């Protein structure tokens, strides 16, 4: 399915277009080992140490209405993280962008989820343990748009818990600031949230400050100001965008430690991520956040984020199909 | 591939000499994926398996020496116990998994081999579905030429380690070390730090400052003729289990407990235990000799008897039928 239901008045509306049924790449495109191939066919060698050791970094960029959003920023973030991992990219920035945009083209999707993965790769002999012998492998795929939170929740908000049983991985153990596939703590959080009947969980770090959720940054709105955790959390591109919008409106937006107490005391809570953008979190721990309905500042920031996808700018590049 | 490698001449570690029959494609590497056996060089999985995207998986590794696979049932029991902890459900049963693992070793034709069984959350027909129930779990098994966490000459003569200043092992409440996982971020950072310091490995610490499993290996500390190994934040190693059993048969006292870092420095002998290569002395820590700087008596005894264990008939060993 290349589209799914969204609220009628909503700022979020899918684009009307019919997939060609002739092209194999239509509706799913991936690029593996120097070849573009249909997503249904994409496979990687079990012996890639990025699977065996999750020795990888990734980024995802979203395309809405034919436009890729902040793709240059995402690739810059991917390469900064790889350098921290002493992981070396086979391709340069431009080359990676080139592959990504072609992928969306052959995918033929106005709305799509695009993943770029850089892994330590494999050497000649299976299971090799030497960094010297491995050569990094890049994997890129474009698939129908994916929602961290359902679109109806994007308009009307979502429910969350602070998980008691799991905490976010520390900066010195598995750095959350490098986007990674090592989701053990995050998956644990989601299981705890659904046992508690919430849709998600906001995790805390070792000192007890707010960290992030599974797949999203958390932004806390109080006294007409925005705060988001500065440590034990990814530097999300969606978060940077939300802060940019807030500064344009003249609202104070800061990255700092955020106490759990603040989380409970907040006027508005939002979850921000590349897949689905800006989500109101209307309830925390079974209790209403403020009114119980999406906060006005959250509403403003979300509505302008979706607007940004359509207005022409440096941030959005038009995919050519 | 190379079925063998050089081993020290006096050493208890000697490869079995045979030659691979080059006719078969499976010879030298066998794998089982999506319901069919395939040559290892051909083994691949869908990018969309959530075992990659989220590393939502558990695994175990068994070693084959001189034609016999070692404690394979214990390994499969541990894998599925962890899977139950992860709310991960296996498609195939205990017997079925053992059946596939041993067939992989047979078609491999390796009398010395590395066998991996991996259980993953898998992939829904929809690409990247977040719904747990919509996904269907996958079992992947592969048998490949033997791999050494430490080189055999290092098994006989010892190895070097540091405790990293910059990295800690993931805690029980973040990514459970007690479940075998591919989430090696902390472990990889540790190996990098040891290389920069010029040691071959690193012994990690937990949040309280107690010893934690070194990457790909449990740590055993010998002091005053007794064995201690970390009880919290270390995988329950089968090699460690065996090392403890041998210690009991020899009348050496062995306990699973918290080990303070100072204890690590104060030790008489240090050993590293894992399935891939067994028992390794750690002669030097942080660039200083551990005692004599030579493999410890207790360590040597348990190492030699471990390898001997591979050859004596027992319930621990099952003979692989390479006929196929």
């Amino acid at each position: 399915a290349i589209r799914e239901d969204t609220p009628p008045g909503s700022v979020i509306q899918y684009s009307d277009y019919e997939l060609d049924t002739s092209s194999p790449y239509a509706g799913g495109a991936a690029w593996i080992e120097g070849e573009y191939v249909p997503a249904s066919e994409a496979r990687i060698s079990i012996f890639d140490t990025g699977f065996g050791h999750s020795d990888l970094t990734y980024t995802v960029a979203h395309v809405w209405h034919g436009n890729i959003f902040r793709l240059a920023d995402h690739i810059e973030r991917l390469l900064d993280g790889a350098r921290k991992l002493r992981l070396a990219s086979p391709y340069d920035e431009t080359e990676i962008a080139e592959i990504a945009k072609r992928c969306v083209g052959l995918s033929q999707l106005r709305e799509a989820y695009v993943n770029i993965t850089l892994t330590r790769g494999y050497g000649k002999r299976k299971g090799e343990k030497d960094l010297s012998k491995l050569t990094s492998q890049i994997y890129v795929y474009a698939i129908p748009y994916l929602w961290a939170f359902p679109p109806y929740e994007q308009i009307f908000g979502t429910s969350a818990v602070v998980p008691r049983h799991v905490q976010r991985a520390g900066r010195n153990t598995i750095d959350p600031t490098i986007k990674n596939y090592q989701w053990g703590d995050l998956t644990a959080a989601s299981f705890e949230a659904k046992d508690r009947g919430a849709r998600t969980g906001i995790l805390l770090d070792a000192d007890g400050c707010v960290a992030e959720g599974p797949g999203f940054n958390v932004v806390v709105v109080k006294d007409g100001a925005l705060a988001s955790p500065s440590r034990n959390a990814l530097p999300g591109i969606t978060r940077k965008t939300v802060f940019e919008i807030a500064h344009a409106r003249g609202i104070s937006a800061e990255l700092r430690d955020v106490t759990s107490r603040e989380l409970y005391d907040a006027d508005e809570l939002m979850a921000v991520t590349t897949a689905g953008g800006v989500t109101p979190i209307t309830s925390l721990d079974g209790a209403a956040v403020g009114d119980g309905e999406p906060g006005p500042i959250t509403v403003a920031i979300r509505d302008r984020f979706w607007a940004l996808m359509d207005e022409p700018s440096d941030l959005i590049d038009t995919i050519r199909y």
